[PDB]
């Protein structure tokens, strides 16, 4: 059976055939068509908001590096030596004054250029061997990269979200705190889980306290409260209105929070005291962000939350959650960093458990697609769909 028979014969109401979450053959052709080509989400800005900073991220297999320059720019490379190719940046995440490979010692700037190489004489031009560069769009405060060497469209992307993300000033944040978590599912499986919910009602105690439950949030014409929800935060100069990508990559809508909620907090409060950027009214909601295959976020008036989704083999994913804050936000007077986090501690955690036993379910050759909801769930066939054009689309000439 080919991967074409079985893309061919896919209805779209269903879950996917067994090797799309199980065999590393699918993995490698979602690595290869989708990981490799496709906009990633990286880290915020604020991490790197001195000259020198550093982070690094595995991708797949690609070790990358993203730093800052004096010259003020983020550029980022690939972390492997010109010379016999060792990781340049070890530790996660730091300062320096150039990049110094610390086998031999080649030095290169922070733009790449390769300045110093020992003892490589006269036939020896360093104009070859710079760092390779990684293509990267900072996105009002998020850094998006992209491994293919030809990458595709950002700045349509970029144009329909600047003005629902400037009102984050996601450039003046800090990071409070950040998570990560491997579950022991396809990444296609966390994905799943995330754009749908309805399980939610007996897996999330907390969230559902504050995060809607109507599958209309987060689900996929426009109903009546919503436009008025809208109305407020427009009238107020927040862009609201939902919109989403024709391709069915990306989307955008800024939605209320559960009867009286203010942030995501046991309290249904504010979690910092100190807002980030000027949303407005103070109930403007959640702004939901997903981005095939990469990211979903919830930007709250007084705190940002990323999501990152990263694949480590056919039936792990590292997922990141990343708190963000004002950057005089002091943890002990403007937020306590406890309350400020445990609702998605608690969220992430019930998540990764349903997203394991279904993937444990699956791995029985006796699990075949089942139907999707239209009225839970049909936010999550929206995924596949995206899905499955993207790896047709890949695959054809
Ligand atoms: S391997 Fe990097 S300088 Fe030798
Ligand atoms: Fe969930």
């Amino acid at each position: 059976t080919s991967i074409h028979q079985r893309l061919d014969r896919r209805l779209s109401g269903f879950s996917l055939e067994q090797p799309f979450y199980t065999s590393p053959e699918v993995y490698a052709l979602d690595l290869q068509h989708i990981f490799y080509k496709q906009w990633l989400y990286a880290v915020p800005v604020c991490q790197l908001a001195k000259a020198g900073s550093y982070t690094t991220l595995r991708v797949g297999a690609y070790e990358v590096v993203i730093v800052r320059s004096r010259d003020g720019e983020v550029r980022a490379f690939h972390n492997s030596c010109r010379h016999r190719g060792s990781l340049i940046c070890k530790a996660r995440q730091g300062q320096v004054a150039k990049l110094v490979c610390p086998y031999h010692q080649w030095t290169y700037e922070l733009d790449g250029k390769l300045i110093w190489a020992n003892d490589m004489g006269p036939d020896f031009d360093a104009s070859k061997y710079g760092l390779k560069p990684v293509n990267l769009r900072n996105l009002d405060g998020l850094i998006y990269i992209c491994l293919s060497d030809t990458p595709p469209d950002f700045q349509t992307f970029a144009q329909l979200a600047r003005p629902y993300l400037e009102v984050h000033d996601l450039k003046d944040a800090k990071v409070a705190f950040t998570s990560t978590i491997i579950e022991k599912g396809n990444w296609k499986l966390v994905w799943e889980n995330n754009r749908e919910c309805y399980h939610c009602s007996s897996n999330h105690p907390a969230l559902c306290r504050s995060f809607p439950l109507d599958p209309e949030v987060a689900g996929v014409g426009v109903s009546k409260k919503l436009q008025a929800h809208f109305d407020r935060c427009e009238a107020a100069g927040t862009p609201a209105q939902f919109v989403l990508a024709g391709d069915g990559q990306y989307r955008l809508a800024r939605m209320p929070l559960q009867e009286k909620a203010l942030s995501y907090t046991m309290d249904g409060k504010a979690a910092v005291s100190r807002h980030l950027g000027r949303v407005a009214p103070p109930d403007a909601g959640t702004l939901l962000m997903f981005h095939y295959p990469s990211t979903w976020n919830h930007f709250l008036p007084d705190h940002s939350l990323t999501f990152r989704v990263m694949p480590i083999s056919p039936t792990e994913t590292e997922v990141t959650t990343t708190w963000l804050v004002h950057k005089d936000a002091v943890e002990g007077v403007d937020y306590d960093l406890k309350r400020l986090t445990e609702v998605w501690i608690a969220t992430n955690d019930e998540d990764r458990e349903i997203v394991e036993t279904n993937q444990q379910g699956i791995l029985s050759p006796a699990y075949v697609p089942g139907p999707y909801s239209p009225g839970q769930e049909s936010g999550v066939m929206q995924f596949v769909d995206w899905y499955a054009a993207s790896l047709e689309r890949a695959l054809a000439p």
